[PDB]
């Protein structure tokens, strides 16, 4: 449209803006070059369309892909083949990584479409950046084994280029890799947008990345001069500059310098210490956010074998630890909060999770910039636990404060907006 590639200085290929964008506006939108949906979501959501609807069809081999309709089968079929037949033979042991599905979707996507897709009208896939200099000998691993689990799921429809071509592709996806998020961020499936990966990364975007079912769409979340470079996040803004930095170095390998990052403006209210007699020592400090940012990583692998008991025990001595030192507004609180959250909301127990929700709303607000998704996800979760807890004011408000930013993110008229302001209005009579 209105936009540029160009060279970056030290942030290599680029989006310039030749025309001005004001906040809302679409910059652009671009169809998915290869997509999955999550084995999770599976029944829930089209595995074409990626709608979610409750009256889905299923494969009459595998059963284990649903459909909206023929229709959707059918467009879906060669990206299914692949695995179809696969899931009934392997059936027990089919358990190819995200990943591998997606790059295997890639790869027959190549075979059936060599030419330029609509897709990379400026980035093309095969011209991704992939980093293969900076991979420490782990990533290597986790490559070559991928590929292995490539071949062993997926020979019998795909034919492989050799084995170093591979390694660069599966680089390649890590670093311009996408994943489709609903509403309350829930994660959907993989993807990659050739076009949208081409923009760069700022703790203070001036873009969001939204999805249309398969279609990301780009709009502008501050007032964009012409010449000034477009700039997405890759990350949850939530955390401190250095836990932002690790993850930016560690999975894309650049450290970012953009005012946030330089000032350090919100790294203070962050890590938020307890105002109190005898002020907490710099060494009782550093060995709390020590214990804080390892209690996460310790949860993330726990939550796919413990059970919602355990996990809740882990939220609460976390707690309850940290709370010797830390304000609850401390981001390390508002995390394992937020994840007990997720805990209570898989136990159907909504009271618990709207306490948990309405304990991290506020400085959710403060920490992240004004137009957010995981506040206004934020704010609608709170907004379905109100509403089914016959808490219809509250319920409302929590939605139209969802609405709010949702309306400069994913457009006015997003199927998504149209949900909500219709669970409104199944509340009221006029
Ligand atoms: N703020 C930033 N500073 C430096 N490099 C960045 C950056 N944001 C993104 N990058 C670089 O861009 C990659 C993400 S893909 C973005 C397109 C890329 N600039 C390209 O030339 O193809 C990252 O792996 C990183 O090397
Ligand atoms: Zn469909
Ligand atoms: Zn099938
Ligand atoms: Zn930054």
């Amino acid at each position: 449209g209105g936009l540029e590639r160009f060279c970056s200085p030290g942030k290599g290929r680029g989006l310039r803006a030749l025309q001005p964008f004001q906040v809302g506006d679409l910059l652009f939108s671009c169809p998915a070059y290869a997509y999955v949906l999550t084995v999770n979501e599976r029944g829930n959501h089209c595995e074409y369309c990626f709608t979610r609807k409750e009256g889905l069809s299923k494969c009459g081999r595998c059963k284990q892909a649903f459909y909206c309709n023929v229709e959707c089968q059918k467009e879906d079929w060669p990206m299914h083949k692949l695995e179809c037949s696969p899931m009934v033979v392997f059936g027990e042991n089919w358990n190819p990584s995200e990943t591998v599905r997606l790059t295997a979707r890639i790869l027959a996507k190549q075979k059936i479409h060599p030419e330029r897709t609509p897709s990379e009208k400026l980035l093309a896939v095969k011209e991704f950046e992939s980093h293969l200099d900076k991979l420490d000998n782990e990533k290597k691993d986790l490559i070559q084994s991928d590929i292995a689990a490539l071949h062993h799921f997926y020979s019998k429809h795909l034919g492989f280029p050799d084995n170093d071509s591979l390694v660069v592709l599966f680089a390649q996806v890590n670093c311009n890799g996408f994943t489709i998020e609903d509403e309350e961020l829930s994660h959907l499936g993989s993807a990659i947008f050739p076009d949208v990966a081409l923009m760069n990364h700022s703790c203070c975007p001036n873009v969001i990345v939204t999805y249309k079912g398969t279609l990301a769409e780009v709009r502008a979340v501050q007032e964009i001069k012409p010449g000034e470079e477009v700039f997405t996040s890759y990350i949850d803004l939530l955390y401190p500059t250095e836990d932002r930095n690790d993850r930016l170095r560690d999975s894309y390998f650049f450290t970012c310098e953009c005012q946030e990052c330089t000032t350090k403006d919100k790294d203070k209210a962050k890590v938020e210490i307890r105002k109190l007699s005898d002020p907490p020592k710099a060494e009782a400090i550093r060995d709390m956010v020590r214990y804080a940012r390892n209690v996460i990583e310790e949860f993330r692998r726990a939550k796919h074998y413990k059970s919602p008991s355990e996990l809740l025990e882990i939220c609460e001595l976390s707690q309850e630890k940290m709370s010797s030192v830390f304000e609850d507004s401390n981001v390390y609180m508002l995390h394992m909060m937020y994840q007990a959250m997720g805990v209570c909301l898989y136990m159907q127990d909504w009271e618990g999770a709207l306490q948990y929700g309405q304990k991290i709303i506020k400085p959710y607000s403060k920490h992240y910039p004004l137009y957010s998704l995981n506040v206004a996800s934020m704010w609608l979760k709170l907004g379905r636990l109100y509403m089914g807890l016959e808490h219809k004011a509250a319920g409302e408000k929590a939605l139209k404060k969802a609405i709010a930013i949702m309306e400069v993110a994913h457009g006015k008229d997003h199927p998504y907006i149209s949900e909500i302001k219709q669970e409104i209005e199944s509340h009221l009579e006029h």
